[PDB]
Formats: structure tokens, C-alpha cells, sequence
């Protein structure tokens, strides 16, 4: 199976599965059964901004998402990258959408990496920034439903010609090349992500969430995991 | 007063206020007394690098020195930045010497800072970056013994020509630019400090150190600062 | 006097002083004169872009100017800024009206500038991005009826609480901290600087526009340098 | 065939295929014999520096190469890449030897390419810095002799476990994810590379050089290019 470490923007509450009974921002390592969750008032049809953060030496992940003049949440986790992840893995973004949907359009999204070694400001360093999508988009890596183009935006999920969200769709777009997220020999190595979206769900409630990812580099989608899942765990244990 | 918060790398042990016994790097928080402090392996007349660094959503200043191949120390605090420093500030280098000196030669100097407000893709950034100082260094305000042009390094304390460190000497080094550390209406603020150094004590045990700092717009030496005040705090309290 | 190299997006034509007789984009080397211009299609009301690029190795001033889905306006001009500007610099942002107005808004502001000397990976580098003005924007020296603060915005030109704007106006904002723009030892130096505004012409033509400077360091507006002049130059010679 | 854009540092003067008869730095368009070139006086042994510029707004490619206290060698030549490269395309460093040969090592090498299209702040970036070269190096393409490793450098040839370089090697590394270099709608793109370098020549005189190309997606090291073709063309015409 994959390693997989991403901070949630969970929409639906299944709260069989662990979830908090209303929509949420959580850290899941290697687990749907998020680590830590933090109450999030996501607001339909509103342009929203997540981000991450991690530093080796806090070993500390977290993640901010708010709306413009909005109460924004925030959940942090004490999680040392070393021990979960291999050296080598490719960041991306997820979303999902089962019996219930939404719209998990992706309008831009930046990522920064860095690694400082045992040496003389002998820094590596990863950073590339997208605001705009194209329709060939080949420096990104598109998996299950997810397209570019209409708009420039990036739509995870499936999204019918008129515009309406479909349900039970699953998809995912990876930065084409590898990001070294940690070393044994580095003094500190950080990584810093942004991404604004929108979510809009036309039907009752807004399902499933988008989420960002790290994982190990040959990942892809798992069977069935739409929904609940959301692009990233085989199962939901 | 000045508002002082300061990352030391405190080369001289002074018991008699608070110093441990040996070399060590701490946070200070408007006082020489160290909130927090490590054990430092400071190395004579070798290059080493510091790394500071702090956001607002883990309230957390951290900072590592380190050597080329040995370890590093680090030391961490939580402190929110908003309750202790006015929204503007300046930031720069101190250093000085007692009655045992040593060189606070600064090779290099990197600040980055970041400010997220409540909006879409609305960050306000600044970045300077020293690997060269000139004799006319108009961007950085000097005060009390420090110079530059000497090789192109920042000469925080006093040096005859031959070479050899002055005692008695403080001097500091400010970016001339005032820096928006915090705002109330900020979603993330944070920032980042780098500079690699060169520590060289002829004489018996070196002293007395060098320091990073964040300080009031108008922050100049304090009377008398030389030795263990490392040109920071008036007292000793 | 003083050292003026100029970007101006000028929107009221002056014939009797050179202007073509149609808003054009021009370079201005110590005088309201353009070496050389271009016709631009301004558009009333929405806003625009302003890119300004210049590197030493082919000492050519680059400037475009576009709206979203239009044609863009180019200009270009060979200077070499060894010859014409002092070692150190401040840079900033012009706007004047006469007879008749115009809102000279910025909605924000970005300024990179590199500086390569004769050694191994030796850059000075300094970097700035304002997406919001705040009403106490330190960082920022305002000159004449610049102000900050309504909408996070930068209005150059007075305008009146209702929103339109004054004519015989005239202000300018520039960073706080001095730019080394050259030095004879540089193997490459160059800079970057883009700036998004909104001109609004309520009355009969608008006027009389915006540009990007770099001065002396003690720059000050020129007396009655309201109106053709763009808050730069004392004369039209 | 492949599609080349090429700025060679070639160190053997091939007379007989057009090279000057001297080291010097030329810009290939398509083709070994440069469009334009400039006198480089190389210096064997010394670790030296390549900086390489281009806009859409100038559409000007230029190179300026240099060594600590020492003349540069500067060389520009108008070309449009958007009527010779296709839109997406790989960036990377290639070398060869010849009956003559050097070192090609590569120290560090950083790469920055921008593309603004037709909208507010919409601007598209990558970039990557490499001055640690990994043995597991997994986001660079190795083509040919191209190693990584020793001391954490990028051996382009082969090179003896003394020390020593071998002749007749070929070698070339690639940057993994493709770079997008223009687009139809692109209102300025821009690139930006640098990387240090050390060519020592043991015997006769040294050869044949190195490069900073861009090609096409699958390019891959023609047969029989070593020597005077520098590992990117397949003749010399
Ligand atoms: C012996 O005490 C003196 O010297 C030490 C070391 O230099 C300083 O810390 C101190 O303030 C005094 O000046
Ligand atoms: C003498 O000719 C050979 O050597 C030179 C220099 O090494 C190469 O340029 C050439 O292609 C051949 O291999
Ligand atoms: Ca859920
Ligand atoms: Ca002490
Ligand atoms: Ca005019
Ligand atoms: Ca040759
Ligand atoms: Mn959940
Ligand atoms: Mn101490
Ligand atoms: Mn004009
Ligand atoms: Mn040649």
C-alpha cells in the first residue's frame, strides 16, 4: 500500500468513521481516522485558502484554512516526517464526492520546499506556483476525474458541462517530480503549501472534501475510494 | 526602554545572572536571562550557521547553530510575537566583548518575513539577503563598533588591522527598512533569519557573544551594554 | 535636482511638450521627454498590469502593460544605468492630475532586485510585495496626496470620500529602505518590479497618469509638478 | 530529431566546424555552430560561474560567464523561442570529451522560469536550486556518463577514481519535471539559470565543454556525439 500523510478539509460528517459531526480540517497519518480535527465552518460557494506548514525542527505539521472576513480554523500536529515518509515522495491535492457532492475546484496552488544541509548556506531548494491551469498541463500528474482547463481552474472531481458537481467521482493531480522532504544529514528541511478553492454544492449537504497530500512517489488512486475515502485510504480503518 | 527578543549565542558563561556553565544559545525575551537555553559546542575559528525561525499559527521561535559535519543545537519557545512586540520592528545582529574578547565576524545575512491578511492571495513580503557588505552599506544602519568592508564581512565588534578582536567593544547591525512583524487582522505572519558567522578568540576563553534581534523601530545600544549584555539590555535584570 | 529614470503610463497627451496625441506608455531618462514611447490602449475603469524589467548584462529598460484580454502595450529602451543613476537609489511610484482626473490606485506593488559580485554564488538580493496597504505602512515614505488605507489601497491622487477624484493633484510613495541599483565590481545586476492600478476618469479625458521611478535617494516632488509633469520632473525641458 | 537551444562554454576550438580559434561561450540554435559567440578566456582548474537570461518582452537570449577577479565573457543574440522551442520543454546541463579532455563538474546549478498570462497577478513560476547533489538524485534525468555523488557533485564525463578525466565520454543531466517555456497567451515569460562549475584539464588541452540546453521533452543524447558535438547534436551542420 502507499504512505500517506494529508491535512483534510472534510465536508461530510461520518461520524461512524470518526469524524466530528460537522464539517472539519484534520491531519490523518496514514489513516482516514484523522489524528487530530478542528470544527470548520466551510462556506458554499465561497473562495476559501488552506495552508500547510512543517519545519524538522518543530516537527510540528499545520494547517490554516479561512474566507475572507471570516473566523479562520487551525489544527497543528506533532509529527516527526522522518519516521512516516520515505526520503523521496510527490506532493498533490485530492478530492472526492460519493452519494452527496460539491464542486472541488482548485484555483491556484504553491508549493516550497527546502533542505539545508551540513555545509555552508548549502541549501536545495523545490518551489513552483500554478494560478493558472492549462488544458496540457504536463508538469502535473492527473489521476482518477480530475482535468484542467475550464476556466484555468483545476477540477478534482467530475463537473458536468453546465456546471453541476457529479457524485461518487474521485480525483487527484501530483506535481510531476520528486520533492526530497527530509535527509538523514540535513540541519533543517521545511516545506510550505497554498492552495485557494472553491467548494459549491448545489444538492443537500457538500461531500466529500479536498485534501493535500504527500506520499510515496509511485501512489495512486484506491479502488472504491470515493466518498468517505477521499481519493487517498483503501479502507477506513 | 526597548522591547527586546533576541536569539544569543552566548559564547562567555555568566553564572552570577543566570548564564549555564558553558557555551550555550537561548531566546530572550526583554531580558539577558534567558527564558530557554541549550548546550552549544561553540567551535573557535571555525564558520557556523544560525537559522531562527517562527509563525504565528504554532507561536513557536526556533532556532539551530550548527558546524559543518557535527551536531547542532537547538532550542525552541513558545511565545506569541503579538503580546511582546509592537506591530513594527526592526530586526538586525549585536555582538560584544568584556574583558575577554573573540571576532564577531557575520559572513552572510538573510531575513525573510510574511504576512497573510484576510483576503485572496493577499501576502505582504520582505527579503533581503547579505553575502557582500560594501564599505557604504546605505541599507544597514550601523551602530556603536561595527564596520564592513573588511573582506566584504560585517565586523559586529571592533578588530585591529593586524586582525585581532578588541575588548570592550559592542556593536550592531540593523536593516534600515521597518518590518511588519504582526497585524490584528493577519491570517499568518511569519519569518525566517539566517547568518553564517566566524568566531575567533586569540586569548584565553572567548566572549561575550552574538545575538539576533527584534527590537522598536528606534532601538540604538544601551549605555554600558559591552560584555555580558551583549549591546542588548541596559541591566542585568 | 534630481536623478530621474522613469516608466510613465501616460494618459493625457501634451503634444506641445512631445507626447504622441494618444495615452502611451513611455521611458523617461531625466526628463518628461520620453526617449521613446508606445501607443497604449488604455482602458477606463479596469485594471491593469505594469511590468518593468532591466538587467546590466544587456542594459535594456523593458516595460509592458496589459488589461486581461487585450493587447498588451511594449516599450523598450538601451541604457546602460551605470551612467545615469547614483550607486544607491530609492524606488517608487508616481501620479499626478491637471485640468482634468483621474483615480490613480494601486492595488499592489512588487519590486525584486539583484546584485551578483565577483565571487562564488555571492548575490545580495532585495525583495518586496505589498498586496495591502495599511493605514500606518511604515515601510512606505508618502509624498504630497498619497495616502493609504481606503480599501487597502494605494490612491496616489486625492480623492474625495464619495470616491471621485480631484484634479491638481499630485503624490508618490516610495520603499523605505535605499536600492543598491549597480556597482563597478557587479558581474550581473538587475531588478524586477510590477504593479497592478485601477484609472478611473469620471470627467471628460483622463489625466494625467501613473509611473514607476527610480531617484536619488533624497528625492523629494518637484514644485508645481502637478499636471504634464507626473510629480518628477520641475520643468518640461 | 531533437530541438536545441543551447549556450555552450566550449573549451576546444573545432576551427574546421566554425569555432573560433580560441575557448569561447556561444549561443546554438539548432545547430553546433553557434549563432553568435565571444572570446573566453577559461581558466583550467579554477571553479567558475554561468549565468543565462531571457524575456519574451526583449526576446533576448544572453549568457555572461565569469571567474572570482577576472574579465567575463558576455554574449547576446535576438531570438524569439517561440518560433523555435514547442511549449513544453526539459532544461539541463551536458558535456563531453573528445582525444582531449577535462573535468566537467558541476558544483551548483538553480533554475527560474515565470510565465504571466492574461489576467490580475496570475503569474505561473517554477523553480529549483541545487548546490547538494545526492547519489539517489531522483527529480534529475542522468544521460550517458553523468554521475552524482563524489563530494555531492555532478560529474557530467567520466572521471577515474583518482581523480582523473577520461576522453571520449559524453554525459548529461535533466531537470524531471518539463518546463512550460511560453504560451500563446502569455503576456511575459521569463527564465533565469546559473551553476558553477570546475573544469580541470590534466593533459594537452582541455575539452570539449559544457552546456545549458533546452529541449524537447524526450530528448536523449544523439550517437556518436562526443567530442566537438558536446552531447547534443547528431552532426555538425
Ligand atoms: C570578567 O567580567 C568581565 O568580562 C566578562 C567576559 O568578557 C563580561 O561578560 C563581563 O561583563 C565583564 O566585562
Ligand atoms: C581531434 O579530434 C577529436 O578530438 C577533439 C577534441 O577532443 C574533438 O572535438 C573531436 O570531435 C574528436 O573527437
Ligand atoms: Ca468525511
Ligand atoms: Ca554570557
Ligand atoms: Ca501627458
Ligand atoms: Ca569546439
Ligand atoms: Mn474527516
Ligand atoms: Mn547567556
Ligand atoms: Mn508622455
Ligand atoms: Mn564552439
Amino acid at each position: 500500500a502507499d504512505t500517506i500523510v494529508a491535512v483534510e478539509l472534510d465536508t461530510y460528517p461520518n461520524t461512524d468513521i470518526g469524524d466530528p459531526s460537522y464539517p472539519h480540517i484534520g491531519i490523518d497519518i496514514k489513516s482516514v481516522r484523522s489524528k487530530k480535527t478542528a470544527k470548520w465552518n466551510m462556506q458554499n460557494g465561497k473562495v476559501g485558502t488552506a495552508h500547510i506548514i512543517y519545519n524538522s525542527v518543530d516537527k510540528r505539521l499545520s494547517a490554516v484554512v479561512s474566507y475572507p472576513n471570516a473566523d479562520s480554523a487551525t489544527v497543528s500536529y506533532d509529527v516527526d516526517l522522518d519516521n512516516v515518509l520515505p526520503e523521496w515522495v510527490r506532493v498533490g491535492l485530492s478530492a472526492s464526492t460519493g452519494l452527496y457532492k460539491e464542486t472541488n475546484t482548485i484555483l491556484s496552488w504553491s508549493f516550497t520546499s527546502k533542505l539545508k544541509s551540513n555545509s555552508t548556506h548549502e541549501t536545495n531548494a523545490l518551489h513552483f506556483m500554478f494560478n493558472q491551469f492549462s488544458k496540457d498541463q504536463k508538469d502535473l500528474i492527473l489521476q482518477g476525474d480530475a482535468t484542467t482547463g475550464t476556466d484555468g481552474n483545476l477540477e478534482l472531481t467530475r463537473v458536468s458541462s453546465n456546471g453541476s458537481p457529479q457524485g461518487s467521482s474521485v480525483g487527484r493531480a501530483l506535481f510531476y517530480a520528486p520533492v526530497h522532504i527530509w535527509e538523514s544529514s540535513a540541519v533543517v528541511a521545511s516545506f510550505e503549501a497554498t492552495f485557494t478553492f472553491l467548494i459549491k454544492s448545489p444538492d443537500s449537504h457538500p461531500a466529500d472534501g479536498i485534501a493535500f497530500f504527500i506520499s510515496n512517489i509511485d501512489s495512486s488512486i484506491p479502488s472504491g475510494s470515493t466518498g468517505r475515502l477521499l481519493g487517498l485510504f483503501p479502507d477506513a480503518n
